[PDB]
């Protein structure tokens, strides 16, 4: 049977590798590539596909004249598909992040924090005025006494000076609202405002916070292109206000949104917050790995199970601990659905249920085998079988998931 789990092993990681290269290059192609979404995807299939590759190099390492002789070569291979393994964990957990982030938080609440900032805690602002969040002014008393007071009135709960990531959110969607009675009042914006989709309306809600109302009226011959669907041509007027010289970045950044409708603009900013988290951080932990093993491990080209000194917890570790969070971060979603929105239906709940219910649809084809690998008849082939069907198919189902989320 042993020959028929191997056979089977080959196989499936062909199948595997075939299918993630080809969903790989689908997400290239994409002009979605720049959403959020598919940077995580695309990042998390390549993740995988490395690892498959590794697989048939590794397949190299176990003939056992290598094994013994543990050349250096040999050491490198086991730790690069170690570290391959820590990635597929950590990514998965990127895809739980940000799936988590995009319940509790909003589009335009992300934009305006990279762009103006995000404090937690009271701050004066730069004429001495109390001001927490987003640009959040509570009261114009020089008694920070008082504005403790004036934060809890808002928020609904006694505060001591911090508010909850969660909570800063409802003061900027108070804002926002505020921002928008002012669009509508002016009449100038208004018809302007009227006519542009969800995400420009935030890019013109962005100019709002920096300039007014008023400042962002004075740009007469940039809104009626924006208001004739002229985006290329808005663009142009738009840098030549001096808002753009003042503040390139953030002006590029706005201006950027009127022109193609996405939110590229801050995404790709936010991609390197889970860059990190999925090819940054595993780095470190491998590099410790591959010291412990250097120090009282040295045999078999890292590759031994020695009972022992368990250094394989190095690794094995953190990859426990991030799916602890991620099933925490699941639960907190799932009840989220149900809690305040199950009656919402708007472009991002519909997507992030088609998601979880992915998600669930995913958990026990991988996780079985790990189940499987705890505990040890024809039914004995047939276990063992099914271990080696999943384990090779492994590679498969996140092609196939991560298509079914892009569709
Ligand atoms: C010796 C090696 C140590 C090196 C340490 C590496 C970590 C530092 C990395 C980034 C710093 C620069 C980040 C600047 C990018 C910020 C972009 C942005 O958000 O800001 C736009 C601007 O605020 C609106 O005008
Ligand atoms: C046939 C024998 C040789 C073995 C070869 C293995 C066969 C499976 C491999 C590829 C399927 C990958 C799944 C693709 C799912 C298509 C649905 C899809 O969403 O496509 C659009 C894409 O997401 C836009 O970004
Ligand atoms: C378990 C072994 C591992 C091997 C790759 N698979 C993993 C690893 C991780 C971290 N999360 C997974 O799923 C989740 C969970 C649990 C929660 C959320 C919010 C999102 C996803 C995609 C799976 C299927
Ligand atoms: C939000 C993610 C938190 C990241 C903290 C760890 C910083 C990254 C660690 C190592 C990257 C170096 C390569």
């Amino acid at each position: 049977h042993y020959h028929v789990a191997a056979i089977i092993n080959y196989l499936g990681h062909c199948i595997s590798l075939v299918a993630l290269l080809v969903a790989f290059v689908l997400f290239l192609r994409a002009r979605s590539i720049r959403c959020l979404r598919n940077i995580i995807h695309a990042n998390l299939i390549a993740a995988f596909i490395l690892r498959n590759a590794t697989w048939f190099v590794v397949q190299l390492t176990m003939s056992p004249e290598v094994h013994q002789s543990n050349v250096g070569w040999c050491r490198l291979v086991t730790a690069a598909y170690n570290y391959f393994h820590v990635t597929n964990f950590f990514w998965m957990f990127g895809e739980g992040c940000y799936l988590h982030t995009a319940i509790v938080l909003t589009n335009i609440f992300e934009m305006l924090r990279i762009d103006e900032g995000l404090r937690l805690k009271i701050y004066k602002d730069t004429e001495g005025y109390y001001t927490i969040g987003i640009g959040h002014l509570l009261t114009k008393s020089p008694s920070l006494s008082v504005a403790k007071s004036e934060l809890d009135k808002a928020i609904g709960r006694n505060s001591n000076g911090v508010i909850t990531k969660d909570e800063a959110e409802k003061l900027f969607n108070q804002d926002v609202d505020a921002a928008v009675r002012g669009i509508l009042r002016n009449a100038k914006l208004k018809p302007v405002y009227d006519s542009l989709d969800a995400v420009r309306r935030s890019a013109l809600i962005n100019m709002v916070f920096q300039m007014g109302e008023t400042g962002v009226a004075g740009f007469t011959n940039s809104l009626r292109m924006l208001q004739q669907k002229r985006w290329d041509e808005a663009a142009v007027n738009l840098a030549k206000s001096r808002w753009y010289n003042q503040t390139p970045n953030r002006a590029k950044r706005v201006i950027a949104t009127f022109r193609t409708g996405t939110w590229d603009a801050y995404d790709r900013l936010r991609a390197w917050m889970f860059i990190c988290i999925g090819w940054g951080v595993p780095f470190p932990i491998i590099v410790a790995w591959a010291i412990g093993k250097l120090y009282y491990d040295n045999e078999k080209c890292w590759a031994g199970k020695r009972p022992g000194v368990y250094t394989d917890y190095i690794y094995q570790g953190p990859m426990a601990l991030v799916l602890l969070i991620n099933f925490i971060f699941l639960f907190n979603i799932v009840r989220i659905l149900m809690t305040k929105l199950r009656a919402s239906t708007t472009s991002e709940t519909i997507q992030a249920r088609k998601a979880v219910k992915a998600t669930l649809v995913l958990l026990p084809l991988l996780g079985i085998t790990y189940m499987l690998a705890f505990v040890n008849e024809v039914s004995r082939v047939v276990f063992i079988y099914f271990n080696a069907f999943l384990e090779s198919f492994q590679g498969f189902f996140v092609s196939v998931f991560a298509c079914f989320l892009n569709s």
